[PDB]
């Protein structure tokens, strides 16, 4: 798309720096990035909408004035099924509502009491994917949120999302994954959720994820763990839930002890959860393999691959 507004939105606040290393960035990715094509199609063929009513604190939804013709409507629906697979969400555009493989919502309500309160903050959400979240921070008060997720898909998904929200500006998806930026120390939190265990260097990652944060900022940190002590992490094979590349999955006590080997302090387990079928489960919009596929049939307390059933924790620390 044309990062333009967002290079010129930095260029007069405290990511100006960014401009640095960023468009040159984009620019080589806009280069090597076939089925782009046939997304970026279904993003254009949307409609532009202003919501007439949208509410971004306590879900993601927008609504027309007077509702939208059965064919307009039809249009949406049949558009945003080509960008399928949906997993972040959900979102409900002018009836069109977009039930996704994860009820992010109940994470970020789970979550949201232990967080800083996000009124005025800029943010980056670290592998965003759907950008989901970053909405729910724009509600919940947040000045500005940047997400970076190097999947093509859904930076379509979420440029969707947001011709659907009238171009809204709060928020914005980089094509950039979180090893390509610099120590920008500019957020005021940063989000890592559903990152950590795809890295093949964990403490660089939570390195990395201090270097984005201004002093005093708060990292929220999510990813999948195991049960046990400090000295308890697990290293799965060539799949663990049929996931290709699993590097490390700690105990979250273990993901604690990591967190204060990196600087960080006032480290906080907010809440460790099985994630359930309830959760986390096919859709209309997400088809393919879920986490009931990911079980063991005669023990959902297990993968298909014999090790413990996905469970996920959520860690919150302070940047001195």
């Amino acid at each position: 798309i044309d990062f333009g507004n967002f290079y010129s939105l930095i260029a007069k606040n405290h990511l100006s720096h960014w401009l640095e290393t960023l468009p040159a960035q984009i620019a080589n990715w806009q280069r090597e990035q076939g089925l782009f094509k046939q997304w970026s199609n279904a993003v254009e063929f949307l409609p532009e909408i202003k919501p007439y009513r949208l509410d971004l604190l306590h879900s993601v939804t927008a609504e027309s004035e007077e509702p939208l013709s059965a064919g307009q409507i039809k249009r949406i629906e049949t558009l945003m099924r080509n960008l399928m697979p949906w997993r972040k969400g959900p979102f409900s555009l002018y009836g069109v509502n977009i039930d996704t493989e994860w009820r992010s919502d109940w994470k970020w309500d789970r979550v949201l009491p232990h967080l800083s309160d996000l009124t005025g903050r800029t943010i980056l959400d670290v592998g965003c994917g759907s950008g989901y979240h970053m909405w729910r921070m724009i509600g919940a008060g947040a000045h500005l949120a940047v997400g970076i997720d190097p999947t093509q898909l859904f930076l379509c998904q979420f440029e969707a999302v947001r011709k659907l929200l009238g171009n809204d500006q709060r928020a914005h998806l980089l094509p950039l994954g979180i090893e390509q930026l610099p120590a920008l120390k500019a957020f005021d939190t940063v989000f890592s959720m559903g990152v950590l265990y795809h890295r093949r260097s964990p403490l660089e990652h939570l390195w990395q994820l201090k270097d984005q944060l201004v002093n005093e900022g708060e990292l929220v940190l999510e990813t999948l763990v195991i049960d046990g002590d400090e000295n308890t992490v697990l290293v799965p094979g060539d799949r663990y839930a049929q996931m290709r590349n699993v590097y490390f999955i700690p105990s979250a006590l273990a993901l604690k002890n990591w967190l204060k080997k990196c600087g960080f302090v006032d480290i906080r387990i907010a809440d460790v959860s099985v994630t359930t079928t309830e959760e986390q489960r096919r859709t209309e919009w997400m088809v393919t393999e879920s986490l009931a596929d990911f079980l063991d049939p005669h023990d959902p307390g297990k993968t298909v691959e014999g090790y413990p059933a996905p469970k996920r924790a959520v860690l919150i620390a302070r940047k001195p």
